């Protein structure tokens, strides 16, 4: 299991646009468009991210393509972040890869902000680190996947992902 395949199990593969769990613009594996209501807006996003004229739907490979270039700008801002840089870099591979998955979903301002639970991690309070993390609306909106990945965090296994 890697990063790719992970992700690609919590977000599905779409490849006409929908709208996510919050009611957002979407396509392929977890592209966020826009936040806009306008599905015109959408169409139009999506037509500047793929180069051509959808109409609304993409292939295969320009899917992956997206997807792509999200993980490595996930990573990358990690990397650039003061606040969670230190975390990932004090962490073990498959940790790592439940801290870029939480970042990929939510934004590194988002991540960013839990504070408290960052810090149990940087500790390696492991434990205590999942019963933070819990507390979230984050949890209480996706519990099914917010589970899996807490628990990848509380082990340091891809046991939720088997
Ligand atoms: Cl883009
Ligand atoms: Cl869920």
């Amino acid at each position: 299991m890697n990063i790719f395949e992970m992700l690609r199990i919590d977000e599905g593969l779409r490849l006409k646009i929908y709208k996510d769990t919050e009611g957002y613009y979407t396509i392929g594996i977890g592209h966020l468009l826009t936040k806009s209501p306008s599905l015109n807006a959408a169409k139009s996003e999506l037509d500047k991210a793929i180069g051509r004229n959808t109409n609304g739907v993409i292939v295969k490979d320009e899917a992956e393509k997206l997807f792509n270039q999200d993980v490595d700008a996930a990573v990358r801002g990690i990397l650039r972040n003061a606040k969670l840089k230190p975390v990932y870099d004090s962490l073990d591979a498959v940790r790592r890869a439940a801290l870029i998955n939480m970042v990929f979903q939510m934004g590194e301002t988002g991540v960013a902000g839990f504070t408290n639970s960052l810090r149990m991690l940087q500790q390696k309070r492991w434990d205590e680190a999942a019963v933070n993390l819990a507390k979230s609306r984050w949890y209480n909106q996706t519990p099914n996947r917010a589970k899996r990945v807490i628990t990848t965090f509380r082990t340091g296994t891809w046991d939720a992902y088997k």
